[PDB]
């Protein structure tokens, strides 16, 4: 998965 914020 990717990174949030």
């Amino acid at each position: 998965s990717t990174t949030a914020v």
